[PDB]
């Protein structure tokens, strides 16, 4: 009845409002992933509970265990009905759960503290007095893994046995280390991850060059689902009222403070 | 058993081969769509015939006959199995047929004559000296129609009621007109198309501003038919493989004359 909505801390996806401690239930959190949940539900007619992901993950299948963990996991194994999050669109994720068609465009990135000599992946991949690393798990890692192109297994060789370890655990550190290392690391990242931090003080980190590739972001819900076709048809409707554009202009651009 | 693939003759997608009429069925076409047709049937293991559809339309519903037209109308009323076209992945088609997760992003954006002084569609919905049209048909005038945004509701009120028509019957066309009317003229069209032609001689195109939405193209299947999964599994591998980058590279800039 209460249908159970799966997601997880990601600035401005999802973010605790300033007086959360004080607060309950859907009103604890904001951001572009909230607001986007209650326009679906609106749409699609549901009353909705989010829930923050146990452990913390996207989704991936351990090779051992063949578990799913993370929202990926929650769907899977029906603990939720639908997860609104940052979740990449990818085919091993495509291969057990159902994607909305993309409610954002993107690609993986390059961010680098202002200043530093680097435009382009090639600039990195010759070279080594800046460092490079992606997060330890997420499509990003895993495009660089599974990469057939010549300067993408480069970077990944390099990445693979760096000392020390140039992955790191989440975006906010990934960013801290860009911002801490004088210029001698830079950030491998989801576009949109990147240019929300390019508009935040101390305004020290830009994107820079294309993107290396293309891809989206979906709202999930499990195989087999009655929201699966009503859910898809929110996002396209949203889209093209023009309100996935609203809300990423609110929180990546209307407040940037750079 | 030989599966029919509609598709639609538009360049750089599907285009006669330079000796085409010496040459039969599938050998007489080739393009960025015609590529995508042979990478997907490889993956999902079926044989086809390309079939140039007999109308020239993409796909709408009549209002007086509910009748659909086009490549979704061969999909709908069961006369084709897959389309492969810049398909503009759309809610109303969206509900009557499947798309496959997109091949292709893009959005609506703006071709001048090079020295037009117009760099937006603020600068072009504030003036009537420099006239603008979309097709007379598809997603863009769709998207003008339906626009709640001030912007593009004056700009859809000025084309509606613009002398002579404003509106053109293809992308040829537009072009033709671009490039005739000596700055008097900008076509509204995919940034697809609009980057496609800025790379053709003789270079006298340009795109301008940003796009004015975000969407893309998908394949397209009939709703329940048992190929609709293998074809969306084939897209997102061929993303990741980075094939889909490679072909738009060949059909777009490798070739480029400018
Ligand atoms: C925030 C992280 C862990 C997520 C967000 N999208 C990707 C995912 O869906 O896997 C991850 C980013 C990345 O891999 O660069
Ligand atoms: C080539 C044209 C008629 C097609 C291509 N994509 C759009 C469609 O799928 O409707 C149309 C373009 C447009 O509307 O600007
Ligand atoms: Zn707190
Ligand atoms: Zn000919």
């Amino acid at each position: 009845r209460t249908i159970v909505v799966t997601t997880i801390l990601e600035s401005p996806y999802v973010m605790y409002k300033k007086n959360h401690e004080q607060l309950e239930g859907n009103e604890r959190y904001e951001g572009y992933c909230v607001d986007l949940a209650y326009e679906i539900a609106k749409h699609v007619r549901i009353k909705y509970k989010l829930s923050i992901v146990g452990d913390g993950k996207y989704g991936a299948r351990d090779p051992e265990t063949k578990i799913w963990n993370g929202m990926v996991g929650e769907l899977v194994y029906g603990r939720a009905d639908i997860a609104v999050a940052p979740l990449t669109i990818t085919l091993v994720r495509e291969e057990v759960i159902d994607f909305s068609k993309p409610f954002m465009s993107l690609g993986i990135s390059i961010m680098i503290k202002k200043g530093t000599p680097i435009e382009s992946a090639e600039d990195l991949a010759k070279q080594t007095e800046i460092a490079y690393g992606t997060l330890d798990s997420g499509s990003t890692a895993e495009f660089f893994r599974r990469s057939k192109i010549a300067v993408y297994e480069k970077m990944w060789s390099y990445m693979k046995s760096a000392e020390p370890s140039v992955f790191t655990k989440t975006t906010a550190d990934g960013v801290a280390r860009v911002r801490k290392s004088k210029g001698k690391f830079a950030f491998l990242l989801e576009s949109t991850m990147n240019e929300y931090i390019e508009q935040r003080k101390p305004c020290d980190t830009m994107k820079v060059g294309g993107n290396l590739d293309s891809k989206g972001y979906g709202v999930a819900t499990p195989k087999g689902s009655a929201l699966g076709t009503p859910v898809n048809l929110a996002v396209l409707k949203l889209s093209e009222q023009g309100i996935l554009d609203k809300l990423k202009n609110k929180w990546w651009y209307d407040k940037g403070e750079c």
